[PDB]
């Protein structure tokens, strides 16, 4: 029993993770097979972050202005090029504890796991969700650019987030390790704004889901509504609407406890108009939307309590 | 800036996780030079466990009875002992992954990362607290016994926990890595009962302090009061009273704000006598108590916004 924000253990990524210098800027990078992949922006001084032309910047380096260390071990740059917004650092040693793994992007409300790094060291691990408006909440200080965010499914590492700046409201963004931002930002010292955020409703449900299972109860009713229903008061609180496929994805859940969808929805609803009443869920005094149906079903039992 | 429940990467303790089997009887150990160690009622069967005599039960079993997994390949086992409740099984082979470790125990109201395993497999990291009763909240389903909670402190892995069992609350009991229990617990399937719990008051200071940091300041006020007057406060309300002590572990935090110890004080009785009216603090609707001034100091900036 028991519900926590958790991560998955980081030692498969750990072992990739190194230092790239470039001139006076020094971030992290991720070391798969004989590449090293990198936020392009460490290439650029404090001048040309204002307003970058990244093709002019780059085809004014040579393989000599980048210096990668994993550990004290120095890896000789044997290439370099550019896709999008990452850096590739071709290196002359296959990284030996590269991981079976993949380049996957993932979508608004889904889950992974953060390893914070400074100066190509590991510090620290937690979870994120990408945010509605393409925004993580993250925790990252200057040099924690170039750590990455990752699923893993069965020694597999699905690797879906290369960090690259903290926007103004201090939410974080960056991209995938294909180099394609998630959200409307570029890398570029100016101010930027994220889109408005909304609520993860499938994952506020999952979570209800979760209480259940663990054996909080007092927030269920047996009530129930419809579908197109919900929906409104859904817009009225700024909670995104429910699909019928987001209720497919709660189907398990709702089996397993005995506790339909809809009938849920309607404690959310009831939830949402009057609030908590001093209780907690979960250990919680809010709706919790960074767990998804699959942390839950990962984390919780097989059978409710 | 952003505020985490954070982890230490668990790489290092990955590499030490293996799978005892005794009998029909699987659980998790943790593998340091040549011993194994994992909690004694490995060696229970289903009838043993409600009233065992562990010296009877393990003067019984010969080294051949122990079949240790480190991935597919077998341990074999060339020495066993006890030590209080944990088993130590002297193996043919070094762990050639073994970082610098030491076994330590920890306080009531400190911090540690749990590597929850499964099947001698790690499957999730997540922070816990030791809780003033001796207890932790933690996320584990059965077969996660033998999982161990640590500190890093530069490569140096101090181990503090060893998983036992679950408590009927649903909260966690287990011992230092000398088997020695946190708490009144003992290991047999007996219903026990933690002492009543009570809130970690320096550490729901800390995180105030990580909230002034990150730039959530709505909750201070220019108030101050004295420690005698603010320890009557913490009564009321089930908080731990307040040290001069712990003042001083506060200061850095103190001096990096501005806003001294006892200023803090008066906000936070403040906040236990009218509650939030709505507002959240680092993201949450409740004070949190599971941050030390140590895991603040680390995750935030060195300076103040
Ligand atoms: C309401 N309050 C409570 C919220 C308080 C939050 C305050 N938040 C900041 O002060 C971060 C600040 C915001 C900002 C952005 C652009 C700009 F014009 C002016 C200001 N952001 C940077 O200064 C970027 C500029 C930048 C550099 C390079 C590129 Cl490609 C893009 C950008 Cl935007 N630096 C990094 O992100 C390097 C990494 C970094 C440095 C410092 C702190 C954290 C991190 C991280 N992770
Ligand atoms: C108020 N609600 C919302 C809270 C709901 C919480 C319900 N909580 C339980 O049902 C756990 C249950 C409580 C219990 C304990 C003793 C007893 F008499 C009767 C019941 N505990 C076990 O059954 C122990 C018995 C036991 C076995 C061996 C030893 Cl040495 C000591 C003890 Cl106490 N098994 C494990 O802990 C093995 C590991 C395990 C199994 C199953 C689930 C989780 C875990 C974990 N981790
Ligand atoms: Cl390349
Ligand atoms: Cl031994
Ligand atoms: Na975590
Ligand atoms: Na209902
Ligand atoms: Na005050």
């Amino acid at each position: 029993s028991g519900f926590r924000k958790m991560a998955f253990p980081s030692g498969k990524v750990e072992g990739c993770m190194v230092q790239v210098t470039c001139g006076t800027t020094t971030l992290n990078g991720l070391w798969l097979d004989d590449v090293v992949y990198c936020p392009r922006h460490v290439i650029c001084t404090s001048e040309d972050m204002l307003n970058p032309n990244y093709e002019d910047l780059l085809i004014r380096k040579s393989n000599h202005n980048f210096l990668v260390q994993a550990g004290n071990v120095q890896l000789r740059v044997i290439g370099h090029s550019m896709q999008n917004c990452v850096l590739k650092l071709k290196v002359d040693t296959a990284n030996p504890k590269t991981p079976k793994y993949k380049f996957v992007r993932i979508q608004p409300g889904q889950t992974f796991s953060v390893l914070a790094c400074y100066n190509g060291s590991p510090s620290g691990v937690y979870q994120c969700a990408m945010r509605p408006n393409f925004t993580i909440k993250g925790s990252f200080l200057n040099g924690s650019c170039g750590s990455v965010g990752f699923n893993i499914d069965y020694d597999c590492v699905s690797f879906c987030y290369m960090h690259h700046m903290e926007l103004p409201t201090g939410v974080h963004a960056g991209t995938d390790l294909e180099g394609n931002f998630y959200g409307p930002f570029v890398d570029r010292q100016t101010a930027q704004a994220a889109g408005t955020d909304t609520t993860i409703t499938v994952n506020v449900l999952a979570w209800l889901y979760a209480a259940v299972i663990n054996g909080d109860r007092w927030f269920l009713n047996r009530f129930t509504t419809t579908l197109n229903d919900f929906n409104l008061v859904a817009m009225k609180y700024n909670y995104e609407p429910l699909t019928q496929d987001h209720v497919d994805i709660l189907g398990p859940l709702s089996a397993q406890t005995g506790i339909a969808v809809l009938d849920m929805c309607a404690s959310l609803k009831e939830l949402l108009q009057n609030g908590m009443n001093g209780r907690t869920i979960l250990g919680s005094a809010l709706l919790e939307d960074e767990f998804t149906p699959f942390d839950v079903v990962r984390q919780c039992s097989g059978v409710t309590f």
